[PDB]
Order: C-alpha cells, then sequence, then structure tokens
C-alpha cells in the first residue's frame, strides 16, 4: 500500500472528486487527497459532536459534515 504510505485517506471514487483520485494504487477503491479535501486528521484533529466543547476550524467543520465539529489538539 503506497497512500497510507505517504498519509492519504481511501475514499469511495463517488465521494472522492475525479480531480483528487491519486494513483498510488493502495485504497479500498480509490485514493483520496487528504490535502486537497481536508487534513483534519494530518494535523493530529478528529470528528467531535456538537455537545463536545473544543476549537472547530469553520474548513475542517466540512470533513465530519452537517452536526458534527472537527476539534484538534495539540498532537
Amino acid at each position: 500500500n503506497e497512500c497510507v504510505s505517504k498519509g492519504f485517506g481511501c475514499l469511495p471514487q463517488s465521494d472522492c472528486p475525479q480531480e483528487a483520485r491519486l494513483s498510488y494504487g493502495g485504497c479500498s477503491t480509490v485514493c483520496c487527497d487528504l490535502s486537497k479535501l481536508t487534513g483534519c486528521k494530518g494535523k493530529g484533529g478528529e470528528c467531535n459532536p456538537l455537545d463536545r466543547q473544543c476549537k472547530e476550524l469553520q474548513a475542517e467543520s466540512a470533513s465530519c459534515g452537517k452536526g458534527q465539529k472537527c476539534c484538534v489538539w495539540l498532537h
């Protein structure tokens, strides 16, 4: 697997835009570019519920979606 070797995220070709679809050959179906979509994970962040107190960015909140907020820690 090469995607994981570069720190990419595997996604369905339906979720992943034809522009983000990489050729790293190492995902369930297609490799998605986290640098083009979102790097909430790469920056040491994770999806958190709206009931959880944390600092979420407007561009990172998109990652999780509606009804969720991408929180980040000092990691």
